[PDB]
């Protein structure tokens, strides 16, 4: 009946003076916009159908045409930014918000999905969805004693849309909106469905992707222990945002970082730092680099949990971007650490992999490593053992790499190189 209509016929039906003809044509449009291979979204838009779809959203008396038009519109709004804008410009946002409280679950759910795609397009549309009042009725759909009584797909949909209201930057979402959403987020974060957990984790990672005040309003809700638990999950779609969130949180204050350690995060890092997924290992090392930039007592906890050999491991062998993060973790450790902590680092074998990376055609990691070497000598000076350190560096071929850096493009590299040589190598 409604399979593979032409746009011309859809237009004829929607323009008819007959609600049933309009319904049948709207369903035809929905199916056309749903096809996997290149759905003719721009042709539907050019045909002027968006405002007609939007007017159908208001037909309380005909719930099937509300549903079909909602679905058609959602198909369009899930496209490019220009296509999402066409839907918003047709007046769809308040129409969809009014549909959240529909008695028909299928329709409500379609409106949830539409608003998530609109909000997800960017900061301005996100904020516009919020200004039209979407948050209260969305939260109201989750106001049941036990989330398990809700249909799984319905709950995943709501969680995903809430995560889009948390998502973008410049600006970040309104503080007021974040505080309104966060308690429901915390509740979703302990719900036993992997997709809900993943999307809740993503939402938390967005909210913590900012200044310390933003991190604080999340941490104050007490979610860090649950994040650390999820960090240990077997499902990669859960571990990835949980680690992103934890990583964001330790870019904050010493106290915020301490909550992460206190919750037992460091015990997961032997696995994370050797994870077969490259981006997990990269993000875990980044996280370590922010922890070693903390207090000496926090560095000591990294030591105590046996993580220094793992950092030596990543420095020794890893995707290059991961090795760069490891170099940062080592520079931060040596800038901030006690003499005894720095000695321990050398006893763990940091020198050879550090020196091997001076071969890297990448100016930034080089300065970073030279910085680390300078820091280690400084600790050695306080023990009167630069000579022993110099021999070490000399034996693994480090002197040759530093001397080769004499004749190198960069001024910081040059200067730092020659300084090290004349100061510690005859
Ligand atoms: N002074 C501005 C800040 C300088 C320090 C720092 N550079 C951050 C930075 C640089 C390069 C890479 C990352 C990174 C990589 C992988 C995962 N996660 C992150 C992070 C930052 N916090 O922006
Ligand atoms: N005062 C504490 C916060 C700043 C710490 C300070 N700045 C550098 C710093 C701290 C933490 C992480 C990074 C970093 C840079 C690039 C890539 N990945 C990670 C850099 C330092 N040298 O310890």
């Amino acid at each position: 009946g409604t399979v593979n209509w032409s746009v011309e016929d859809i237009v004829k039906g929607i323009n008819s003076n007959n609600l049933e003809s309009q319904l049948q044509a709207t369903q035809a449009a929905r199916k056309l916009l749903s096809r996997e291979k290149q759905p003719p979204i721009d042709n539907i838009i050019r045909a002027g159908l968006i405002p007609k779809f939007v007017s159908f959203l208001g037909k309380t008396d005909c719930s099937p045409i509300q549903f079909e038009s909602a679905w058609a519109l959602t198909n369009i709004a899930s496209g490019t930014s220009e296509q999402t804008k066409a839907v918003v410009d047709g007046g769809a946002i308040p129409a969809f918000i009014s549909l959240l409280a529909s008695p028909h679950a299928h329709i409500s759910e379609q409106a949830v999905w539409a608003l998530g795609n609109i909000a997800g397009d960017g900061s301005a549309f996100r904020d516009l969805v919020i200004k039209h009042g979407a948050i209260d009725p969305l939260l109201a759909l989750l106001a049941v004693p036990d989330l398990s009584t809700l249909a799984c797909g319905y709950l995943r949909n709501l969680t995903w849309t809430l995560s889009n209201l948390c998502r973008n930057k410049n600006p970040a979402p309104p503080l007021d909106a974040v505080e309104q959403i966060l308690p429901t987020l915390v509740r979703l974060l302990h719900h036993n469905d992997p997709e809900v957990l993943a999307d809740s984790c993503w939402a938390i990672s967005y909210l913590t992707d900012g200044p310390n005040e933003r991190i604080e309003m999340v941490v104050k809700k007490g979610v860090v222990p649950q994040l650390v638990k999820l960090l240990g999950a077997t499902e990669l779609p859960i571990v990835t945002p949980a680690l992103r969130a934890i990583g964001n949180i330790v870019t904050g204050t010493d106290e915020q970082t301490q909550k992460v350690i206190d919750a037992g995060a460091l015990a997961v890092f032997p696995s994370l730092l050797t994870n077969p997924k490259t981006n997990i290992q990269k993000e875990a090392t980044w996280t370590m680099s922010n922890i070693t930039a903390g207090r000496q007592d926090q560095i000591q906890q990294v030591v105590n949990h046996g993580l220094v050999p793992f950092l030596v491991g990543v420095l020794s062998k890893a995707d290059f971007k991961t090795q760069k993060e490891a170099a940062w973790a080592i520079t931060n450790y040596t800038s901030g650490g006690t003499v005894e902590q720095i000695v321990y680092l050398v006893h763990c074998g940091i020198i050879e992999p550090l020196m091997n990376l001076l071969s890297a055609k990448d100016t930034k990691i080089i300065q970073v490593i030279l910085d680390a070497i300078s820091n280690i000598f400084q600790a050695a000076e306080k023990l009167g053992e630069t000579e022993k350190l110099s021999i070490m560096i000399e034996e693994c071929g480090g002197l040759d790499k530093i001397e080769a850096l004499q004749r190198h493009e960069n001024e910081s590299v040059y200067k730092a190189s020659l300084n090290l040589i004349e100061k510690y190598f005859s």
